[PDB]
């Protein structure tokens, strides 16, 4: 009855459901399918060309886009760069043969941090092969003629699709503000055209939101029929002050060179909210990708967080205060004495997500790529279920989706000790690990934090710590370390902080110290040539202190002193005294140290 998982490495996944089957489409022409959001099979060949699984002859097909960026050019020297797509079924799209209905993949191509463009391709079948249509949004264009190093491409704006639009009367003409004084692209205020996301709204209209760092995230209204932007055509401001551009659209997030990418927007027909997901930080293992969360009553904004702050920054400022941090770097550390093996389950730089909102059950899933502790830049896809908390915010489940659903939750299954992770607001390469609290039968919270708690209705959690209230739900989770299903909670404060709870198994101190003793292993102590690592700490704050029988062979801290060449091997005995509260255990380790 244990869950089975089959993983795949798709960067920047973007989920879509097609009948019985779930599909995700990532960067680098990578894509996979699942029937259960747990077992994925990849079906693509990547950047292979031709016979490219998605695009066929990659270079000739998408050449309309590669005239501008993303092929053997600058940062895509000797390769391609096809980034962060989105895929959906457009029942309204008029084909080349007059019939209506097609799959659309909206993709990015890029060659610098600013020179890039969004284009799209259509197809009879969702697995491809897709067939180019147009290139609709450019960035990194210049006021006069110019070139990037190791690039032959004239960057002047007259090389984009802008002149054609000025002809068709869709734009007045070039906006001066797009350029600095030196005539270069003004990405302080204007976007980098990648990461398109396609969403329908409440009345069934189509929209594309897009962008990464630089000037921010923009949204454009989309002609359901052709697949092309209905450009604003005139500059202006939104009623609340947000920039509207004639070409780029409406600014809904970010700005002033700060991070933010992987836009995904969903209309919730029940809460009547548009939820904006965005990822902060830098994608690699030392860059700290966060996922951030905002909402608006309009698809155009203004999008705000649980604190009621704008996703659009006021200037070059720390962006970390803004947006619900719904997931950062974390590790449910498997300390000495915890069941299972390994370091525990953790993520490094999770993010660039899509969302699937099921029409039948109303269950919501978060879908993202992530790296892992101790694994460098290796990454896999992960799915976490989201549940709607009492304030109209989806709250993310602590663990990957394993078939769980909301249930009636009984108080006696909630009471106990919890490992708790508080994702906070700051972010870095720091991995956040658990503290130890308990939810007591008297509805107080004691341990590494102090406060009160309430179950409300079938499963609503309310957690109060030091005058902050975190609202979310109690829900059952798969803990892959102890290999059991566990009680868990996730809750969100109106500071936009998320806290996670995973319930430890019930144990008394006398049981903890004996679990610690049985787990405490120094490895092979028979042929010792290096220093030994002696853990001073076991699970649930158990102190482990050490003594040695002979400091000349090995110290209290595990530093060994090998005999000089041509000596007899030497031995000492290390004693671990293990104490949790009033309990005590002892374990002895016999050490043999080899001479040089
Ligand atoms: O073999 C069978 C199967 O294979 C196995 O599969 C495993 C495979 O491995 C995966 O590869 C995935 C890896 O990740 C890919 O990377 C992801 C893609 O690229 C991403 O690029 C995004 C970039 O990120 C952002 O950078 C952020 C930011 O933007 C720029 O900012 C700098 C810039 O400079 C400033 O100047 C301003 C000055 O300031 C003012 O004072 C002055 O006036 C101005 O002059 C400017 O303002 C600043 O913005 C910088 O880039 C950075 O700072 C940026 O948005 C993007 O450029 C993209 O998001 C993502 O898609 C990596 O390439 C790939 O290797 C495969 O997927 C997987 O299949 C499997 O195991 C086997 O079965």
């Amino acid at each position: 009855k244990d869950p089975q998982f089959t993983n795949v490495s798709v960067h920047d996944p973007s989920i879509v459901k097609d009948g019985d089957t779930y599909y995700i489409f990532g960067s680098h022409i990578e894509a996979a399918k699942s029937k259960d959001l747990m077992n994925w099979e990849k079906f693509t060949n990547g950047y292979t060309t031709p016979n490219n699984k998605l695009y066929g002859d990659l270079s000739k097909n998408l050449a309309g886009s590669f005239k501008w960026a993303g092929e053997n050019d600058a940062d895509s020297k000797g390769g391609f760069a096809v980034w962060a797509p989105d895929v959906f079924w457009n029942k309204d799209y008029v084909n080349e043969d007059g019939t209506k209905g097609a799959y659309m993949i909206y993709y990015s191509v890029s060659s610098t941090y600013i020179r890039s463009a969004i284009g799209y391709a259509v197809s009879k079948h969702i697995e491809g092969p897709y067939k180019y249509v147009d290139t609709i949004v450019y960035s990194g264009f210049t006021k006069e003629e110019a070139y990037d190093a190791n690039s032959k491409i004239n960057k002047k704006w007259t090389n984009t699709n802008i002149p054609k639009l000025i002809e068709q009367g869709k734009l007045k003409g070039v906006r001066a503000d797009w350029f600095h004084n030196d005539g270069s692209y003004n990405n302080r205020d204007f976007p980098n055209a990648i990461d398109p996301n396609l969403f329908y709204d409440e009345k069934g209209n189509l929209w594309m939101a897009y962008g990464s760092w630089s000037g921010g995230i923009f949204v454009l209204p989309m002609d359901k029929t052709t697949g092309k932007p209905i450009y604003p055509g005139k500059d202006g401001k939104t009623p609340d002050g947000r920039l509207v551009d004639r070409y780029f659209g409406i600014k809904i997030a970010g700005g002033y060179y700060q991070s933010g990418e992987g836009t995904y927007i969903v209309y919730d027909k029940n809460t009547d909210y548009y939820y904006l997901y965005v990822t902060y930080g830098w994608l690699g293992a030392d860059g700290g990708y966060n996922m951030r969360q905002f909402r608006s009553t309009s698809p155009t904004g203004p999008y705000v967080d649980a604190k009621g702050q704008s996703a659009v920054l006021p200037g070059e400022v720390d962006n970390s205060p803004y947006g619900n941090k719904i997931m950062g770097n974390f590790l449910f550390e498997r300390k000495v004495g915890d069941p299972g093996t390994g370091i525990g389950v953790g993520y490094v730089s999770p993010g660039h997500n899509s969302v699937y909102l099921d029409r039948k059950t109303g269950q919501q899933f978060l879908v993202f790529h992530t790296r892992f502790p101790q694994s460098g830049e290796y990454h896999e896809v992960r799915v976490h279920q989201m549940f709607m908390n009492k304030n109209g915010w989806p709250v993310v489940a602590p663990y990957r989706y394993a078939g769980e659903k909301l249930e009636k939750v009984n108080k006696q299954d909630v009471v106990g000790e919890y490992q708790l992770i508080n994702h906070g607001k700051d972010y870095s390469a720091d991995i956040k690990k658990q503290i130890f609290v308990r939810l007591n039968r008297n509805n107080t919270i004691s341990g590494d934090a102090t406060g009160t708690w309430r179950k409300i209705g079938h499963n609503q959690a309310e957690i109060t710590i030091d005058g902050e209230t975190y609202d979310g739900v109690f829900v059952r989770q798969w803990d892959p370390t102890s290999k059991r299903y566990v009680m868990a909670f996730t809750a969100l404060s109106n500071e936009g902080v998320s806290i996670w709870g995973s319930k430890l198994a019930d144990k008394t101190d006398e049981e903890i110290v004996e679990d610690v003793a049985s787990d405490l292993d120094l490895g092979d102590t028979d042929h010792v040539v290096s220093n030994l690592h002696l853990p001073t700490e076991g699970t649930r704050h158990t102190v482990i202190s050490w003594t040695t029988s002979d400091a000349k062979v090995v110290s209290e801290t595990g530093v060994v002193h090998r005999p000089e060449v041509g000596s007899a091997p030497v031995t000492a005995t290390l004693t671990a005294t293990i104490t949790k509260g009033d309990a005590t255990a002892t374990k002895v380790f016999h050490i043999t140290v080899l001479p040089y």
